């Protein structure tokens, strides 16, 4: 029901109720339900599952605290957990909401343990909702029966549009354009289409150098006192699309034949 566009990019609404609601419950003091602290998101491959995050804290004005997995891989892994809950904590405890967003994951006996010990109270304190996100929550299990709450991104044919509306929107291009593009290239990432988007940037550029001297080019680019040639932004035309789309599909579906049969 809440406005799920920003800056021309587009939010999948059920993964907007979610966040925001879930954020929201962890500042009020609401009668006989138990909150979950925690909020585990997974699911939505392909789509912009971090993204679709940054996304809903951008709307609300969170900076969240980021932490990635590879620094809870390398004395750190407990600690940096603790260390960044109390520097959202401190956040939100000066003013302005915050979370602590913790990302990815696919040593873990601790990292669980130390969010167990944290989901059981503040501990001065202060109230903050971690976000995770993953792949699939395995080994949660005692957290998600005691106070957290997985959640399965299931994005819509909707959700796909939107998110792709968000990559071409720079190009002004007929929300019937985007329509007829994801349709054509289903089980496609968000990584695709902006691939795809590149991909007609690179041509152009590729004219530019092939027509104005492969020798004389660092030249044009640098020692000229014009400047770089300045470029023009392609038109983001529908056939062109479908070509590049077709291109692009090939070639992947070639890296495999190339992958496979080298192994």
């Amino acid at each position: 029901n809440l406005d799920n566009k920003l800056d021309g990019f587009y939010i999948a609404p059920a993964f907007m109720d979610k966040l925001v609601v879930h954020i929201t419950k962890n500042f009020l003091k609401l009668p006989n339900i138990k909150v979950p602290l925690i909020l585990g998101i997974w699911g939505g491959k392909g789509q912009g599952k971090s993204f679709q995050c940054e996304l809903v804290f951008r709307k609300m004005g969170i900076n969240p605290i980021m932490m990635s997995a590879g620094e809870l891989e390398s004395g750190e892994p407990a600690k940096l957990i603790r260390q960044r809950y109390r520097e959202a904590a401190e956040i939100i405890r000066k003013g302005n909401m915050c979370c602590l967003f913790i990302n990815d994951l696919d040593n873990n006996q601790m990292v669980n343990a130390t969010l167990m010990n944290i989901a059981d109270n503040p501990t001065e304190n202060a109230r903050v909702p971690i976000i995770v996100t993953g792949n699939d929550f395995s080994t949660a299990p005692l957290i998600r029966d005691g106070r957290m709450e997985k959640f399965y991104w299931a994005p819509t044919r909707e959700d796909r549009i939107g998110v792709c509306t968000g990559i071409f929107r720079t190009d002004n291009v007929p929300a019937e354009d985007v329509v007829k593009i994801v349709d054509n290239f289903p089980g496609q990432s968000i990584d695709f289409f902006g691939a795809l988007r590149a991909r007609v940037y690179d041509d152009e550029v590729r004219k530019w150098v092939s027509g104005t001297g492969i020798e004389k080019i660092g030249d044009k680019l640098l020692n000229s006192f014009d400047g770089p040639p300045t470029f023009e932004q392609p038109k983001m035309t529908i056939e062109k699309l479908l070509e590049y789309g077709n291109m692009l599909v090939q070639e992947q579906e070639n890296v495999k034949r190339v992958q496979l049969a080298d192994k």
